[PDB]
RNA sequence: ACAU
DNA sequence: CGATGT
C-alpha cells in the first residue's frame, strides 16, 4: 500500500480466451477513460494485457506525463520488462492480426525510451482496478 | 502456488 | 467448468 491516485490503469476485456480482445486505459483517481482499442477478433487475455500497458506507455510519452501505470497482470508486466511477449498463441492466418499487434509493440519498446514506472495493482487489499470491463 |  | 501465463 498504498494506491498512487495519480497514474493511470489499465485492463483487458475478452469473449473467450483466446476470442474477442480489447482494453482500455483510465485515469485511476477519475475512472475517465483515456483511450479504447477496437476489439480483435482473436487475442488472448494475456496479449491484450501487453498491449494495454505498452499503449499506456505510448500515450503517456506523447502527453510528456510521467504518471505511472497500475495492471493486474503479473504476467504482461514482465513481458513488458522483458520487451517479449512470450504468448502460446499459435500464429496461423486467425492470429495475424493480434500478432502484429503484438510484434509492433514489442518493436515500439526496442526503439524508444521511458521512465514510467509499471505497478501491480494489489486485487486482493484494494479490490478491481479501476479499468475492468465488469465481466466476471 | 501465484497473477489473470 | 474452460483458458492464459510465471
Ligand atoms: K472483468
Ligand atoms: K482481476
Ligand atoms: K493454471
Ligand atoms: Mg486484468
Ligand atoms: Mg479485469
Amino acid at each position: 500500500e498504498e494506491i498512487i491516485w495519480e497514474s493511470l490503469s489499465v485492463d483487458v476485456g475478452s469473449q473467450g480466451n483466446p476470442g474477442i480482445v480489447e482494453y482500455k486505459g483510465v485515469d485511476t483517481k477519475t475512472g475517465e477513460v483515456l483511450f479504447e482499442r477496437e476489439p480483435i477478433p482473436i487475442g488472448t487475455n494475456n496479449m491484450g494485457e501487453f498491449l494495454a500497458i505498452v499503449h499506456g506507455l505510448r500515450y503517456l510519452k506523447e502527453r510528456n506525463s510521467r504518471k505511472p501505470i497500475y495492471s493486474d497482470s503479473q504476467t504482461a508486466i514482465k513481458w513488458v520488462k522483458d520487451k517479449k511477449a512470450k504468448s502460446t498463441l499459435v500464429r496461423n492466418e486467425e492470429t495475424a492480426l493480434i500478432w502484429k499487434l503484438v510484434d509492433e509493440a514489442e518493436e515500439w519498446l526496442n526503439t524508444h525510451t521511458y521512465e514510467t514506472p509499471i505497478l501491480k495493482w494489489q486485487t486482493d487489499k484494494w479490490g478491481e482496478i479501476k479499468a475492468d470491463y465488469g465481466r466476471k
